[PDB]
DNA sequence: ACTGGGAATTTCCAGTGA
DNA sequence: TCACTGGAAATTCCCAGT
């Protein structure tokens, strides 16, 4: 048998909570979750239905998949991992109360010591390779299912990793959002100054991206024009056609080059320009 | 009796208090008339004496009674949170060019005060009874304590003199008010033009945009929701007091913190006819 | 008592003309 | 050169709702 993730955790929009905040850490939703239809991380065991247990732990985003210093917290969680029975009547299993508690950088050494001490090392990475820097803004769920073989002896299935879950404090992997803009039209010749307020970005990894059918262009600005990570002053690019006879609607959105993430699009109208 | 005169006060706004985690030294407090080209420092004049002696500089609370402050003075000739060095025999004017303010953490407050008492750092000899209540950790005064000599070499302690307050720039309610950028610096005299203003950190509950001219006063229109992450304000210009006008008129536009009535440097705004 | 989110408090870091 | 100078990040706190 083998494990399959049929509903991944939602990657973005969750804040990892510190122990000091004293509020567990909420519940990781499923990828296709909404207010109307709430869903949770779900696995399917293929080739087995019957008694079994599951451990869910946190490992690093990148290989080797070392145990992460952060902790899973919530019901049936101890020492930073979840452990409980699977229903023997079903092959599909969901997990409704998985929260992520982030450890402080000062307590990192201690946390890793606990991971080893509690035999929380799903990929059996050597301690020598567990030195080196951790990305404390990203984790993967690691599902470790133990079933029974036909003879009725405990059988540990191969561990399966989720997609990365990202702390929403980290701007490099956060959702891009335009909050406020002072101007949503301009000359087809470009060069109109626009003030844009956004959620926190990194000034060296941000673009303003204009698009239409078979057309793309970028706003003009320097790193100096990004104010405290939450405001961009830029100049509009020229439109493809400099001799517009009537307004043309295009999309404007934030773009993060590193992962090619996009904000929700926003309507911008290029206008005819008689003369300057 | 000789006495101490402060001929160059410290600059009140603009400088961060530094934590111990940031380093041993915490820069140097500039003088109020420092302008980078002309880089000045706090300086005192000792009227009616010149010769050997000592000068101690300590931090006291902004408001009376001037209790010793939990924060520490750090830098050259500093120890146990105060500056102490030999007075220059030759000159009667004395500059202090490496005074840094190291802020203690809120949880180490009781420890800090204990050190002040233990080191006899209490210029105004305030009873320990009064050293328990609330400290303003965002503001301090320098206290200049000069000891000179009589003709026989007896120490004579001159009256201690206080500086103007120095405010932590990293703290939200005592930071320097600064307009960094605006989308436009002119509009109609009828008002209602939308301004996007980028600024240094403000508190949305304690900020306004203050328009002023020769015998006129008005305020930018916005709600707390219009302050974006403490560093930007979207507001509507007020009407000028002349809806006709005819010819352009210039006015000042400033950030204002109502709590302490502080103002940013003024930015020029031009009202236009129609 | 458990969360969603803004900000206060404390820590870290890149560059800076030298 | 590297002790400063601001910008960014990490950690803690708090209010306002269920």
């Amino acid at each position: 048998p083998y494990v399959e993730i049929i509903e991944q955790p939602k990657q973005r929009g969750m804040r990892f909570r510190y122990k000091c905040e004293g509020r567990s850490a909420g519940s990781i939703p499923g990828e296709r979750s909404t207010d109307t239809t709430k869903t949770h991380p779900t696995i399917k065991i293929n080739g087995y239905t019957g008694p079994g247990t599951v451990r869910i732990s946190l490992v690093t985003k990148d290989p080797p998949h070392r145990p992460h210093p952060h902790e899973l917290v919530g019901k049936d969680c101890r020492d930073g991992y979840y452990e409980a029975d699977l229903c023997p009547d079903r092959s599909i299993h969901s997990f409704q109360n998985l929260g992520i508690q982030c450890v402080k950088k000062r307590d990192l050494e201690q946390a890793i010591s606990q991971r080893i001490q509690t035999n929380n090392n799903p990929f059996h990475v050597p301690i020598e390779e567990q030195r080196g820097d951790y990305d404390l803004n990203a984790v993967r769920l690691c599902f470790q299912v133990t079933v029974r073989d036909p003879a009725g002896r405990p059988l540990l299935l191969t561990p399966v990793l989720s997609h990365p879950i990202f702390d929403n404090r980290a701007p490099n992997t956060a959702e891009l959002k335009i909050c406020r803009v002072n101007r949503n039209s301009g000359s087809c010749l470009g060069g109109d100054e626009i003030f844009l307020l956004c959620d926190k970005v990194q000034k060296e990894d941000i673009e303003v991206y204009f698009t239409g059918p078979g057309w793309e262009a970028r706003g003009s600005f320097s790193q100096a024009d990004v104010h405290r990570q939450v405001a961009i002053v830029f100049r509009t690019p020229p439109y493809a056609d400099p001799s517009l006879q009537a307004p043309v609607r295009v999309s404007m959105q934030l773009r993060r080059p590193s992962d090619r993430e996009l904000s929700e699009p926003m309507e911008f109208q290029y206008l005819p320009d008689t003369d300057d």
